[PDB]
């Protein structure tokens, strides 16, 4: 079992930035890839990038060269570095990872993400 929390977020203007965190406890060792989502308002949940345990990343077209995916073994943490924000970048951001050889998925809990002037 792997449980996630998020923190960071909040409001912030266009052009501003925001580092996004997304700790995990439990089974940590056996998580295999984490990613991160995002739900803005009336859509359904959009990917936005995926990092491995070796450090591989990858990236939705949406976000690629404004944000960054990273992780820290040690401290069982997976990053979301959200630069040159834009307003359609409001929404509520959820990480996920998946573990024991992928098939199985934890999800964070959500945290609202506000881009405005
Ligand atoms: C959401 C937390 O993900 P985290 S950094 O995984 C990112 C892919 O999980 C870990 C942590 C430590 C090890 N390890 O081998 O020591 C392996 C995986």
């Amino acid at each position: 079992e792997v449980q996630l929390v998020e923190s960071g977020g909040g409001l912030v203007q266009p052009g501003g930035s925001l580092r996004l965190s997304c700790v995990g406890s439990g089974r940590v060792r056996t998580i295999n890839t984490a990613g991160w989502y995002r739900q803005a308002p009336g859509q359904e949940p959009e990917f936005l990038a995926r990092i491995t345990v070796g450090g591989t990343t990858s990236y939705a077209d949406s976000v690629k060269g404004r944000f960054t995916i990273s992780r820290d073994l040690a401290k069982s943490t997976v990053y979301l570095q959200m630069d040159y924000l834009k307003p359609e970048d409001t929404a509520v951001y959820y990480c996920n990872a998946d573990f024991d050889f992928g098939s199985r998925t934890a999800w964070g809990q959500g945290t609202q993400v506000t881009v405005s002037s």
